[PDB]
């Protein structure tokens, strides 16, 4: 397991244009294209990340480089956040991964306003941590897939993921 792998089982792969869970434009393997509520400029934002006129479709190629183009900037915009960074670096790997994901998923902003849970993250009170991260919209929005995030951070194990 690794978190292309990770991600992958989360977002699932999608070719066409689709909704996520908030109602926005994303496509491939979790890559949101626009807030706007605009097909237009959805097809339009593609069309500027592909390089090409796509028109709402693209190929799996295409997704995957999206996808590495967007893990990549995950973990850069991770080691940029002064807030981040500190934890982050004293995680273990396994927990990284989860780190990462949730990051993916509600951006540097979405995941700063965890300062507590944060500070027990780095102090390493796992279970405590647990319990406070599901206390989020976060979890109550998409239990499923934060509670295997969750497990992932309380247990340093892939377990969650089979
Ligand atoms: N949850 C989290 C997200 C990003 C960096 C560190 C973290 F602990
Ligand atoms: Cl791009
Ligand atoms: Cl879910």
């Amino acid at each position: 397991m690794n978190i292309f792998e990770m991600l992958r089982i989360d977002e699932g792969l999608r070719l066409k244009i689709y909704k996520d869970t908030e109602g926005y434009y994303t496509i491939g393997i979790g890559h949101l294209l626009t807030k706007s509520p605009s097909l237009n400029a959805a097809k339009s934002e593609l069309d500027k990340a592909i390089g090409r006129n796509c028109n709402g479709v693209i190929t799996k190629d295409e997704a995957e480089k999206l996808f590495n183009q967007d893990v990549d900037a995950a973990v850069r915009g991770i080691l940029r956040n002064a807030k981040l960074k500190p934890v982050y670096d004293s995680l273990d790997a396994v927990r990284r991964c989860a780190a990462i994901n949730q990051v993916f998923q509600m951006g540097e902003t979405g995941v700063a306003g965890f300062t507590n849970s944060l500070r027990m993250l780095q102090q390493k009170r796992w279970d405590e941590a647990a319990v406070n991260l599901a206390k989020s919209r976060w979890y109550n929005q998409t239990p499923n897939r934060a509670k295997r995030v969750i497990t992932t951070f309380r247990t340093g194990t892939w377990d969650a993921y089979k």
